[PDB]
């Protein structure tokens, strides 16, 4: 399983996570759907970047192939704990930080509790603000293993459904009916769910005191992230470019692939 | 006078025009800010793209050295004649436009009234939709000359006003009192002014039927074209990214030149 990288002791909690390339450190902080992991996420990321960049991309805490503590409290405080943890582990002092949805909600309280250990922040289809939930938001926390189920969460995630096959449909549930998976999942995010796009969000207080450099990109047809979310982050924060990329969906890194790993890549080179 | 460059009878007016590198031709067409020209706006432009491309920058009629023919009957249709004019005169039968503000406006008319003369399309701050007139487009047309006058326009351009000094400011009021420009500018766009872009942009039907790839900029504390209008660009042009550029300006290929560089550069070599 190339989801299943190396092992490392992070925050109190075992850690699988990818290292690739040298040189300045990227940490990549995937979203939070059933099955997903660091691998799943950032596999046609982290080529690019890693010829650049010294790339990181860990399995968060409750997600992928990283232990799941028993009575564990998931939080963002918590989550924010762990990438810092994970950074204490690796003796990376400060890195730019790559954050997809719930990832980037994670991505921006990180720069806020913990601004000298974050450089430039890129935030993709980020949870950093408030939003009423959406139904492609509710589908994905609110699902059950199925493959007809799979497939309709990717349907959601693209704007081009010629990419859902029903290889990756089955593929996918697999990834999602792993060992602990599902029970932890189901567990994250229980409804209403309005809170949790609440908890993850920060205010809006918060982002205009953030003085990192920023590149904020969204999918114009988006469906689990609303488009107006990254308007509203372009607006707040300060030393931001906002990209948005026309028939694209939530996968910006897998529909734009080329055009979000040249835009990324480019964005670091100028620190 | 660097801003002026070669001469060719276009569409029946004698025009003025730059024409640097080789290969895929790109045409550059300019704002209507008081004694602007091609090459004061694309100064900084023209070095970057014609690495890799033919690049034409030809001064519109009825602005900066092109002739200014006796009653001449300006509108969009005619400037759009101008531009075909000019890539009939040059053997150019297809190219990519970038065009600024009013420029933009033109870049969209072109695409529409000439499609298959047009290939990839970069709008910056365009005058292509509708918006109501902004205090910093009424001081730009309504200019009048003087140094103090000049300055206030320069303000209204730029975010970071320290790009703003007496130099600057002198310069451009020379350039705009040379003989017949501010005569023609003057008439240009008369009281009452929402009728001129009203009269530039195009419809939203219009514009949902463009097939070109197309990639928006704007400066998001633009005082002259709102912000919001690209955003709306950003909703009607199917095959759109849109790119926001924060702390810049209306003067986004001047107060973010190597990004901005970079961006159309890539962007027209994924043709
Ligand atoms: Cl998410
Ligand atoms: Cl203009």
């Amino acid at each position: 399983n190339l989801e299943i990288g190396k092992s490392i002791l992070a925050a109190g909690v075992l850690t699988n996570y990818h290292d690739v390339g040298e040189g300045q450190p990227v940490i990549l902080i995937h979203g939070s759907g059933p099955g997903v992991s660091a691998y799943a996420n950032w596999r046609l990321t982290i080529p690019a970047l890693s010829k650049f960049y010294r790339v990181i991309a860990p399995d968060m805490v409750g997600f992928g192939f990283t232990d799941r503590p028993e009575n564990y409290n998931y939080s963002k405080d918590s989550w924010v704990d762990h990438i810092i943890g994970i950074m204490d582990a690796l003796e990376i002092e400060k890195a730019h930080i790559v954050g997809n949805s719930f990832g980037g909600g994670l991505a921006i309280a990180t720069a806020l509790r913990y601004s000298e250990r974050v450089d430039r922040m890129v935030l993709m289809g980020a949870v950093g603000t408030r939003f009423d939930v959406t139904e492609g938001l509710n589908a994905v926390w609110g699902y059950t293993p199925s493959i007809e189920n799979m497939r309709n969460l990717l349907d959601i995630f693209a704007y081009d459904r010629s990419l859902v096959t029903d290889e990756l449909a089955r593929l996918r549930y697999e990834a999602s009916i792993q060992p602990g998976f599902q029970e932890s999942f189901s567990s994250m995010f229980p409804e209403p769910r309005q809170r949790w796009i609440d908890a993850l969000a920060s205010s809006d207080e918060d982002i205009k005191t953030l003085p990192n450099e920023t590149l904020i990109i969204h999918g114009r047809e988006d469906q689990v992230v609303p488009l107006s979310s990254s308007l509203r982050l372009g607006e707040l924060i300060d030393r931001a470019q906002l990209h948005v990329f026309g028939r694209c969906g939530h996968w910006t890194q897998i529909e734009q692939t080329d055009r979000f790993n040249r835009l990324v890549v480019e964005f670091f080179n100028e620190a």
